[PDB]
Parts: C-alpha cells; structure tokens; sequence
C-alpha cells in the first residue's frame, strides 16, 4: 500500500487537495480529492513532469510522458501517462475528484510521486479538439492552480 | 544527472529555492540556493519524511528516517538521513545555502524526492542539546517554512 498528497495552489482562487492510493505495487492508483474556486464544467487535469514550483505552475514542463506517445484521455491507449482527463466542477466552483487510473504510478518508471499536478482552465480536449496543440496538450489553457505530489504515510 | 528543487515557503515571509544535484547515484548531493527573511543566526534544516503539506509544514511527520538512527548533525555517522544540519542568516535575514552531502539521495531508499524540507525557528542542536529531544528532534523549534521537493530538469 503506496499512498500520496498533493496540495493544489495558484495565483487565483483556485485551491485542492488530492489524494493518490495504490494497493499493490503495479496495479491501479485511486486520485480523490476536492478542488474550489473553479469555474462552472471540464477543467483539465494533468500530472506534468517535473516538481518544479519555483515560478508556481509556469515551471512544471511538458506532460509527463516518459513512453513518448501523444496526448490523449485517460481512457485511451494512445495518452501520456500524466493525462487524467477532467475534473468537474459544479455551479458552487467545486469538483469532487473520483478517478480510478492504471497507468499513472505510486513507483517505477511511471511513477508520479515527485511531479506537478496541474488543474487547467480549460476542458482538456483529450486529443479531440481538431488542431495539432490537441495531440500535444489538449487544448486547456491556463494552469490555474498546481502542485508536487508528495510521499504520504 | 539527477536534479530536483524546492520551494521554501512560510505562515510568516520566510522563502527559499533550494536545488539539489547528483552526479551519480553513488554519488553526493550538492543542496544549493538560498532563504530570506530569516532571523540572524543559525536554523534547523531537515528532510522531513512526508510531502504532505495538506495542513502547511506539521503534516510532513518526522524526520527522514529510514534506518531507524538517532539524530545527529550531518557531519555525525549516527544521524537520520533527513538531518542536514543548520542553515546560517546573516544580518540582512539572507542564508545563503551551500551543503554536500553524502547520506541524502535523489534515488533508492534513502531518496529525498516528495519528501519535504523544512527550515526551523531554531538552531539544530545536532544531538550535542543534553537532553532526550536532542536525540530525537535536535530542539530547532518551530517549522517556519517548508515545500515538496521535486524532480527538477
Ligand atoms: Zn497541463
Ligand atoms: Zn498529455
Ligand atoms: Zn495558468
Ligand atoms: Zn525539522
Ligand atoms: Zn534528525
Ligand atoms: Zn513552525
């Protein structure tokens, strides 16, 4: 059992709190959580590759693909590891965050622990918006508010 | 080849960056950077052993302690991994920061990595207080700011 924590923050009203559960050491990881101070539908939200918060989210680089394929949901074979879709966010500015996902990890060389978790203005278009930028980062503009994902107890 | 990075933050105006660099797993980890707004004199500086900062820094636990030691200074063979000795302020409030260590790592199980640092009231006693805490803690006082440390490019 690998467990993990991200505190999410930015230069807005957005804040979270995200929680990553694995029970066994290759098999699926558990995100839940909470974010506020979102706007109303799909935000976009994605582990980048590095744990770099030295100028808040802008430092987090690309998306977190160490198997170099393109972006997509993470219900696709064609994703980067760190594609996690969406979060929903409701008319109060909250989405409660329930995803279940067995291609991120809390080891190895998909492992997240140390990253940036970043929730996005936008909707991620999950490779689905029909330009190039769709294919590379989805399309879901700002990083309103991020994150390194910690080792928890 | 390795390389990771922290941000320091407070509940009061104390921030830091600090890097650390590994040349090679077998190698040191060079601790560079720096932390302002610190009172002159010397400040505990530790790797905490989780990167929970869900409630600030009293959620990162205790001291990184894989090998189930005592507390020491870093200099000792009987520390905690996560025992990096003091930082020192000058006047102006500036700790300029520059450590080598060799017990500390950016990888295997003595790895730093979604762990957090912390910056202290007080000076770390380094084991040398004369009392029980001293073993334990090394008496530095309270966590005036701390982040995640993360995987850097
Ligand atoms: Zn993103
Ligand atoms: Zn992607
Ligand atoms: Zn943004
Ligand atoms: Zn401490
Ligand atoms: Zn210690
Ligand atoms: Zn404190």
């Amino acid at each position: 059992a690998t467990k993990a924590v991200c505190v999410l923050k930015g230069d807005g009203p957005v804040q979270g709190i995200i929680n990553f559960e694995q029970k066994e050491s290759n098999g699926p990881v558990k995100v839940w959580g909470s974010i506020k101070g979102l706007t109303e539908g799909l935000h976009g939200f994605h582990v980048h590759e590095f744990g770099d918060n030295t100028a808040g989210c802008t430092s987090a680089g690309p998306h977190f693909n160490p198997l170099s394929r393109k972006h997509g949901g993470p219900k696709d074979e064609e994703r980067h590891v760190g594609d996690l879709g969406n979060v929903t966010a409701d008319k109060d500015g909250v989405a409660d965050v329930s995803i279940e996902d067995s291609v991120i990890s809390l080891s190895g060389d998909h492992c997240i622990i140390g990253r940036t978790l970043v929730v996005h203005e936008k909707a991620d278009d999950l490779g689905k918006g029909g330009n190039e930028e769709s294919t590379k980062t989805g399309n879901a503009g700002s990083r309103l508010a991020c994150g390194v994902i910690g080792i928890a107890q």
